[PDB]
């Protein structure tokens, strides 16, 4: 068995965008004709040039190999011009071929991934979404909390939102009071409309240093939020650290962080108790169990980013459904439209939680025509900073 | 001075099996005569099993030797077969042993076995039980339970009301868990006043991040302890709630060996201590542990859910340690017993007969097999 | 897919007796067919109740289950009458099953498990021996020097011996003078006698306090061993990195560990750069995998342990070729004699290396029949210590 | 002000190929004509794709904003995406950007850039070689090659005797790995003595119990340094090699930003900061780099495997720098650039000139495409 | 390009004096001719005294040299006599000096000292006050 | 009892020139009639200009105060401007005010100032001197720094200090030459060849180092049994200067670079250093280097008084030494003969190799006026120096 051939796809998203503005996917075909499937998250160029990155790894890499090495491909490239050192934009083109070698071995052995990696420990996986639709459902606690119940009725069990301000690429810094209110405000009335019925997740995206993080913190604890996400940024857990301790919040992180050395310091640290690897960056569908087991070994559970498209969706809920430590599944609203449409049979969505496929691999195929059909044609990339310093 | 012989009574736990379903005695006999009980606590295998896991240690370390020699014994016991490292399956099978030298090493000195280890030190032992008959799921129920509990005489009940308690612990409390774990200590609390401790009582359910959260809602009715808030392999995570609340963490009933309880007390993971001398590693084990919480501001509280021959131990241990806090208990306990364990007021008073100050009656724990 | 049977075997070891006194294998069966092998590992009891503890361990968890829910598996296993704690008793039962479940995971994907497990890494697998004999290779270093001699003349590029003197139930104590000086020898003359052809693996058993480990590697150094093995006892890592910290040979300890708990203290703690896991207690295959990935984040390799049957041998050789961070293997000797006889196909032992089968699961099987023929007739368990 | 054009170069290193097989080099023009150079390190793809990489960043976070504007500039592109955290792929493109920037910001003043940021302190720079059956496994050939840079004056030399570097590290040191290291470092040591140092450059090869036991082979001989002891990811790891031994731990050539700096000095996980310029994020985080290292008894000694731009820009704040120790030094690297960088006696001797002091041949440059 | 001269002025502050009694300016001039100004902070003795300590150090470490050569400037003041740590009467007088040290070199390249150590980042910088009457 | 006048001394040090190049005396006068004197150990500025600011302070602080009253002068001092924090400019003037207060404190009582900060302790006190001469010569020549040495043994001197690890410059720290390395080894051994164990080696560098070119330095001199390694890195982070102590065997001694008991706190606490070097004209007074000497009792180290300057600094840390149990050895500059003698009107008392306490009230000697008003400095330069 040997990898042969890739063919990568630049998607673009429709209205309404939810999930982003592109997707990235990867296509491996052995010589035999086996077909595996997956998605590169990484936003640090052009997505024309990562498609065009994920070639010049795979004919440097992968072509001639036998998809079940993935410890020998994943170093190959790791180590790669001398730099074995997390680095996103390799780690996140090697997260891709990494999952469809996956599909690949799970096709060929007529078993879900999951059940090489541990096997099945979910029949369901816990759901959540933000929440979705001059004031709105971003800026107004009344509307946000309407968009809740709408989604507790839906069955969700957890939502999110950012209601903390604007994120600038002069981070961290300190939340206004108008921040501090309006941000309270979203939890006070969201409580209020959903009661025990599902968890607050505070989706914030490192705004803060550590004190304005406490600042913040500290409104926050009455209404019982299950996580604060990335509170500061990503560059030294240490500090993200005495946020943690400060707060009886959870912390939540990782959708910005890859390889397993980077999980191993957040963990040790203990700059959060809830790992957030997206799949389609931290390393592939190994590297995530790899991490996966280390939370295990703090006292931490596991929460897949997802902000991308639906293979990245497929490896998350490859991971979820073998890991005894899995919290919750982030979803783009309950996987329908366009999410739908990408796949030969869709993500099954009942209740508020994912139905895990039990199909070989990734458990459901890109429609490859549906991927070809809906070319990117914007100029940007799939997400950005403010790059005007923070208010004031 | 020799031991000879060893029986082994698998005993059932009849309705409404308060403290498990079954219990798994031992009887030891030396040459010229002398007769020691006890009890293992283990459940990681069948007590079919553990009674013939009993008899092969008994056989290997323990026939043939002086029942004074406890360190001998034990470090036989602890390293045989190249392993020498705490195991609950071995240590287990040896607290029950060990319980019964002690027995015999009273009896034939004529003295108490915790005369023998620093002396008396309390003349009643503060009691404390779990609310029993929902119980289980209702506050106001419960509040009614601890105030009948409280006319008893008990100056403190336990109870759990955090959910339920996987194999894939630790997890996160729901919304719903952590507002029936607040509604139980506010109703229970406006029932009892200040006339009765409130022992939250958690079986390792959740991660440090989600103790964290459910402790925050709980500190405001001074609850004595916190039991368990995270499973037992890291101490120096739950070293992590006990530092952010100001209740105590209360651990160990998983435990074994001065060694794990060791790093309990130096990364402060709790300050107070559940030994359960059926799993501990015995009475000589548990009393030095006991003087290792005397330097690190740390009380014991004797852990019991089994048999009447572990509790009575755990009466030999507690009264002689200055460190003590209080002790658990609970009927068919008092008939399996020669004579039964004297109970006042929420205080149990220690028997004054050499060794564990008790016999089992062995007539009526064969008359009941599992 | 599910699990129907479970067949013990209590297998004697026939002299020269190295590697032990008795095995302990597992046979697990699905309901359509497919057979796996395994290996238990534990002395806590004699081997006739270890047998007894695997079926009662297979009743309660793991009949009717699917072999592919390791993870279940494990955690029913692992969480039974609430303790979810290390247990070398528990988890040595654990391993063997959890073992034979990835032949059988194997078996169905036809492929070898490592294969499913991060794949091939190494195509040879560098082995090392203790010195055996044929006033003797024990206890003189120049005897010991001669072994060693014929060890690498044999292909070996790494031997293994203890010199530093009995290992009692009351260790930790301290080196007598004696101890210290026979350590040394022992250094000196197999280094004159392997010269750069081969690595010292320096093999204490838990002998010393971590003051009297010190005392011991600060004359050892010299001789640069690859490693100082379990040099204090295991109850507190704390304690070991004590001595890690303090010496320039690498510390390995790991063969009386289990659970992924045990290992990240150890590895957090830094009291070793040389994990030694033994896969028949150390709780299966894919907690292993998991334990090497986390010393991965932490400059620590692996070096499986092995003194017991094939079948752990054959686990750790499937562990080993998957693990881009491993060291070196055990063996014993070759792989010739009984270890050869109690396999469908014997462990391919070449010039100095351990050669993986590709044949599906752990890549070989039992031979029932050898298996049945050799049962332990004795009293004594695995291994002990001194009083 | 503002920045108009960009032009990329992927030029071939002819034999000995000593820096690499090809250099990447790139050209920034202000709207009024100023023209900055710079070189971009990036192996972790391939040239006309890393090319193209340099030419998305610029269109999306430089073109049309001034080169002055550096901290923007840096912060615009570190976060894109919404990524902000290291990334040497990004960081390297980043850092020739950046260069460029400061050659026609230092033009525009008339001055070099070291004068902008702290002033000449240096009249010379202290410069090291690597040595070149052989000088990479004969430990006499070694010494022989070491004698001859010596008599032309070079005070130091670098040499990695340690081993093959594989894929897997890090491992272990073979026997036969730390016979030839000390053998190396004795031999050369005669063969030098107090003429120049001795700066042992392994290659991220060991674990950490395995490059203890090699330092304790090589104190002895007093070696300036232990280069790159371990792999990267873990400096806490790292400085418990820097604290067994009394060797100075040196790393950073696989390093980038402020941020890992930072964390490589705070754990004390070596002494001997060696930023490449084409690869740690520019001229002025290095510079922030390098003050860091002041507060921390730590020194800087820019790493070079590669073209002369990313030398220029070695030199530049190597002049200006308090903490500096030694340069690496190095033919063809002359004639790309418009007057040769000046080397006499073991010392490299900084341009008075402009912006990084020289300019890049465009002319050799397109005379040279990689194949 | 070298340091000449240097003028000092001790200003005092008129009511209601908000921000303390009195300044302390410097100016500093090249041979050319191109003019500096600079603060110091230093009350640790009467200003009359600290006027007299900038001159000082200006003719000891200053004058001759190039006011582009910050760092040699500085190592020079903050090591002389023997002492390179943290004294508040030292660094006031640093300060000053290094301030227009920095006003020279920006009006030599015709920019902003902001323009020459990163660059524009702020359009406007938010501000506060004190309370007052 | 009242303080009423001051007199500032710029004194210039005649050849050799040995403790640098001039002393700052004061002189201060209770209305009474009482006198005090001490001397300010400051170079940041000249020394016409530190006098100034003696007068300035002793005007602002001790003017028509009672110089009993130490801890009101020094916190009024420590804290005149909102600084309130070390700076050994302001530090070394408060220090030589409140070491004349002592003078006149001792005089009042009619005790020497160590009979009131906790008593005699010590009937001599041992001393030390750097080697010094009367290009191959004493500072870079091994053999010619043991004959001095010798030299130095046969007066009496149980110990010689010595800085052969070169030079330091305004950018250190920096990393040893193999030279310096190389030189370095040379002095110990031949020093110790030539002394045997009748004197122990102080290895006195002046900060040059980074912290792993000390340890390198270190493990090339552990072996000649070094009493200690003087300051081995710069004093700004003590937590750094805890490396080197760790690492080797030789005790680090520091600080005569540093001031306020907030710095040797530090310097204990990291264990920094072991044998603690204060200048008492520097230190901030006579009473703080008892509160240091104090702490150093609580982390197992000891003090041996740092002098390079003028003899009534050393009047004041003799005045320490004598009332300190964990005193350790004291720093002499020659054997206190020449204007070390001239400037007193009875010169110190050394014998064999140790300094006699005199029993004399207050500091225990008087300075002669008339000999520091007949040597003033004509000099431009700062008492020490760097290279750059
Ligand atoms: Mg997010
Ligand atoms: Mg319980
Ligand atoms: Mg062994
Ligand atoms: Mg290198
Ligand atoms: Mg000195």
């Amino acid at each position: 068995m040997r990898l042969s051939d890739i063919e990568t796809f630049v998607v673009g998203n429709p209205p309404p965008r939810h999930g982003g503005r592109y997707f990235i996917f990867v296509k491996l075909v052995t010589a035999c004709g086996i077909t595996g499937y997956g998605e590169i998250y990484n936003a640090t160029f052009g997505p024309d040039l990562v498609a065009k990155m994920a070639e010049d790894v795979f004919a440097r890499q992968f072509a001639g190999e036998d998809p079940h090495h993935i410890e020998k491909l994943w170093h190959k490239t790791y180590g790669a011009g001398y730099t074995q050192r997390p680095d996103v934009t390799v780690m996140g083109v090697l997260s891709g071929l990494e999952m469809a070698c996956w599909d690949i071995i799970g096709k060929a052995a007529g078993k879900p991934a999951y059940e090489l990696l541990g096997g099945k420990v979910h029949e369901r996986l816990r759901s959540y979404t933000y929440l979705y639709p001059k004031p709105n459902v971003y800026n107004d606690a009344d509307m946000a909390a309407e968009a809740a119940a709408k989604a507790v009725d839906q069955g969700f069990t957890a939502v999110k939102f950012d209601p903390a301000g604007a994120y600038t690429i002069y981070d961290g810094h300190q939340p206004s009071l108008e921040d501090l209110e309006r941000s309270e405000a979203f939890c006070k009335q969201i409580r209020a409309a959903v009661g025990t019925k599902a968890d607050l997740l505070f989706g914030t995206h490192g705004q803060f240093t550590v004190s304005g993080a406490k600042r913040l913190a500290r409104r926050l604890e009455a209404y019982d939020p299950l996580w604060f996400e990335e509170p500061i940024p990503p560059e030294k857990p240490e500090d993200m650290a005495e946020v943690a301790r400060y707060t009886s919040i959870p912390v939540a992180t990782g959708e910005r962080l890859c390889t397993k050395y980077e999980f191993s310091r957040v963990l040790e640290t203990g700059a959060a108790s809830i790992l957030q690897m997206n799949l389609g960056r931290v390393g592939g569908l190994l590297e995530a169990k790899k991490i996966a087991a280390m939370a295990e070994c703090h006292s931490a559970q596991i929460a897949p980013h997802l902000y991308c498209g639906p293979l990245v969706a497929l490896a998350n809920i490859q991971l979820a459904t073998c890991s005894p430590n899995f919290l919750v599944l982030e979803s783009i609203r309950t996987f329908d439209g366009f999410f739908a449409e990408l796949l030969t049979t869709p993500i099954r969505w009942e209740n508020g939680y994912i139905i895990p496929s039990q199909e070989p691999g990734l458990g459901h195929d890109l429609n490859e025509d549906v991927a070809r059909a809906n070319p990117y044609t914007g100029s940007d990339l799939h997400l950005g900073f403010q790059e005007t310093p923070a208010l004031p």
